């Protein structure tokens, strides 16, 4: 039962180190673009487990829950960081400070331009809302905790997991409410802003689902990194 | 610029007629279960366009936006009504008053039991939150208006569509906030409840995505019904 400022301060401190990758500097189509992307993701996934372990309450979940949450929201988590990095750069996807792809460079891979457009539009919604860093922190932690687990346990086991996850999501909501109240907008505007940010969660989920199907059409040590 | 009570009163009045279908009364596996399901959905989709046209602001959207919203959220809309119908019936999916399938009867179709479990768990979250009818109305209207449109227009055209849709989603948020405030819970609990309901939107999106892929692995008159 800690405060919203504690929780947001732990989130800021848990932020992974920005992963530096460089363009291959020798333009490629499907081959090198994805190759660099795959190396970037893999570095980011190593830091994602370290960050997940610092989200308040996450390590008090069973390891079975921890593993399932991460297995279903890793791409959403990757995507929302890409969106935040690209927010102040209309038309480009800043995958890393030295790996900035423009919208039309997505024509090189197998139908990734419509996925890149989804990502740019979600990024524009964030820019339009003027998403603040602290709001972004709550939203990313909420993507991990509101993840769908699969496969499913019995209805009774699932309910126990849900109760717990719901208690942790409520602490993050309290912190986001608190972050929103510091802007001094009215009560009505504070609910609308809470709602605007939460509704983009369904868009991040949708893009992730597409991205995963898209990666899979072109193509287990979690615990080891988790218990360390 | 009408009131939240106006908007919720229009939602209640726009509710489609409950579609009655009966079990074939002669048990079948993959054949008849899906056959009945397909007829049920098709009747419901006819009423879904009539209901969409009554959501405040929907008909003031261009027909291109209207068509894209409905093309991407129809399964979510179907699913959330099924969830609401099944809410007070643990273990069963009430697809229609005379078409009540128990959890284990999903073993008859091609891997639909895990999809049926997703639906039952989302339904249990709703039951656990004690979802009220008026809250449900706002949530279903929000699924239609927060739908992803595809394919995407230019970044500029999309922004114009987003602004408009955002204005309509804010009117629905205002109405849900108002519905929530009538329970008399505290301010803190009201935000948490707003957030609990909005976070299940991402779960409805996810299940829809699965359901669509699942239907498609086993297997254009919108405007005509829209302009009438
Ligand atoms: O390009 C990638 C990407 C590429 C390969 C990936 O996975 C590598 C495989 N790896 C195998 C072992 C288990 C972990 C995943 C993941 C993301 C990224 C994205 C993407 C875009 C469109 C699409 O259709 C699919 C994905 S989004 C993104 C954000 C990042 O910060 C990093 C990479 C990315
Ligand atoms: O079984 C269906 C269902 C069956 C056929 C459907 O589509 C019929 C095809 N029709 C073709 C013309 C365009 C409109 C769709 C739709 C839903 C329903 C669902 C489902 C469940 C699991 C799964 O993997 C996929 C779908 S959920 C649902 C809720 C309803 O109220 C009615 C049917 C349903």
């Amino acid at each position: 039962t800690l405060s919203p400022e504690q929780l947001v301060l732990t989130l800021l401190e848990a932020e992974p180190p920005n992963v530096l990758v460089s363009r291959p500097s020798m333009p490629f189509t499907e081959a090198s673009m994805m190759m660099s992307l795959t190396k970037l993701a893999d570095k980011e996934l190593v830091h994602m487990i370290g960050w997940a372990k610092k989200i308040p309450g996450f390590v008090e979940l069973s390891l079975l829950d921890q593993v399932r949450l991460l297995e279903s929201c890793w791409m959403e988590v990757l995507m929302v960081g890409l969106m935040w990095r690209s927010i102040d750069h209309p038309g480009k996807l800043i995958f890393a400070p030295d790996l900035v792809l423009d919208r039309d460079e997505g024509k090189c891979v197998e139908g990734i331009l419509e996925i890149f457009d989804m990502l740019l539009a979600t990024t524009s919604r964030f820019r339009e809302l003027k998403l603040q860093h602290k709001e972004y922190l709550c939203v990313k932690a909420m993507i991990l905790l509101n993840s769908s687990m699969y496969p499913l346990a019995s209805a009774n086991q699932e309910a126990e997991s849900s109760r717990k996850l719901t208690h942790l999501l409520n602490a993050v909501t309290d912190a986001l409410v608190w972050v929103i109240a510091k802007s001094g907008i009215s009560s009505q505007q504070q609910s609308v802003r809470l709602a605007n940010l939460l509704m983009l969660l369904s868009h991040v989920r949708h893009i992730s689902n597409k991205g995963m199907e898209h990666l899979l059409s072109m193509k287990d040590l979690l615990l080891e990194m988790l218990n360390a």
